[PDB]
């Protein structure tokens, strides 16, 4: 009986490769982010966290308190989920969107299902994940940065 | 207990007449797009697929496998919901978020429930649609393109 | 069983002081809209409105019949939540994204949940609030507007 939402961006810039996720996915430009930009679990982790009434994830610091911050966005949702299942709360299911003119995200979706399932202790048919672009509109129509939204879904 | 999101957005161009929510809209611009750019419809597919985790309607094609493409949003919102149905899903209920700044929504929202219902055989009381205006800001603001956001809720 | 969603934007300027989530935040600039334009709030009704669908918080008028327009965002959710009950409906959980540069929302989220909780007539734990910030990019990137998005689950 929780519904959880969330939403996350990030601006282009830096070298090559751009993580999401969990994949390592190939593109000229890459992320710009205090720790490996991957909205996708950013946005997926908010929304958990939302569900439970925990506050984003930013509210696990970017004081870096010596404890979180120099670890990947996968350390983080897994953490963050431990907290969420902490409070007796069980996964029912997650959906979630990549907003992003490229690249192709179809291609690494299966991979990322994986990750998702794993860190969250899961089945994958309780994890999706869709992409979408802006048909060149806003700041994802050009290659400005990638946004991702997601909702999630918890049980008592 | 399954939850399900949807985004989509489509760039004005093109003559006259747009179509939402399988309505027909005056306008002065129409709307780009490989099939009948129904953003409304579209945004509703994905979550409804999203929830079902059947990754959105991208994965019915653009590839025109001789089957699907030639076909109005409609079409496919009918041909996904049946493939939910299949995996014996049924209909909770879903609400629907469009964003643009012109043309006005609110009259044509009814109608665009009675098409919505028809398609997924419910009753209307399960699914809501609303409008919104960005403030003249954004690729929304000025009149480039439209944009809608659905959520979904299925159940076993 | 019954899913929400609302969205919500407003463009800065005029004097000071904005409103989010009922709380007087300080900052140069404010924002323009027909009465406070507590974006929180507005996308928090549009959810609650939506899942038992009602259509948004327009339906509720920018026609100023005499009764509402002239009223706080505060007091339009109270109305639209009297209406809600009215339909038999209860709250199950709520959660809100505010995404916004600036100024912090951070500080302020406790005391919106204070004011959300007494509204809806519920406890705290039923209402979560974060802000995310678009990383520079888009009309949020820059200082023109602050935009927000709202889930909301009912129970019948
Ligand atoms: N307007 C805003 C935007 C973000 N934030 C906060 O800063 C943190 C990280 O924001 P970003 O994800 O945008 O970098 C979060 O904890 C969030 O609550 C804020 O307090 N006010
Ligand atoms: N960055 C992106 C954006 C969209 N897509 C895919 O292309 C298809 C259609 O995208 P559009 O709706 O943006 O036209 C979808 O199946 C989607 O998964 C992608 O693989 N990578
Ligand atoms: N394209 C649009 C955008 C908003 N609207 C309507 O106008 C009202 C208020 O819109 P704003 O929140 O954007 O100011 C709502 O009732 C909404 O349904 C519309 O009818 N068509
Ligand atoms: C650790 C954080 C905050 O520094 O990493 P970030 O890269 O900055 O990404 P962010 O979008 O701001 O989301 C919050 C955190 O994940
Ligand atoms: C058939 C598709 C893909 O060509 O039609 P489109 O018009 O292109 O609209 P789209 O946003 O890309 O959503 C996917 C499909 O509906
Ligand atoms: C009363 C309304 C409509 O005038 O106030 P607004 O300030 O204009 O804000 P809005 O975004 O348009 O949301 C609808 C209503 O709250
Ligand atoms: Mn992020
Ligand atoms: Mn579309
Ligand atoms: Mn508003």
């Amino acid at each position: 009986m929780r519904i959880g939402h969330g939403f996350d961006v990030h601006a282009f810039g830096g070298e090559g490769p751009i993580i999401i996720g969990g994949v390592r996915i190939p593109y000229e430009k890459g992320l710009l982010a205090h720790s490996d930009g991957d909205v996708a679990l950013h946005a997926l982790t908010d929304a958990l966290l939302g569900a439970a009434a925990l506050g984003d994830i930013g509210k696990l610091f970017p004081d870096t308190d010596p404890a979180f911050k120099g670890a990947d966005s996968r350390e983080l949702l897994r953490e963050a989920w431990r907290r969420i299942q902490a409070k007796g709360y069980t996964l029912g299911n997650v959906d979630v969107t990549i907003i992003a003119q490229a690249p192709k995200m179809l291609p690494h979706i299966p991979q990322m299902r994986v990750f998702i399932a794993e860190d969250l202790g899961c089945h994958m048919d309780d994890v999706n994940v869709k992409a979408t672009t802006t048909e060149k509109l806003g700041f994802t129509g050009r290659g400005e940065g990638i946004a991702c939204e997601a909702v999630a879904l918890l049980i008592k």
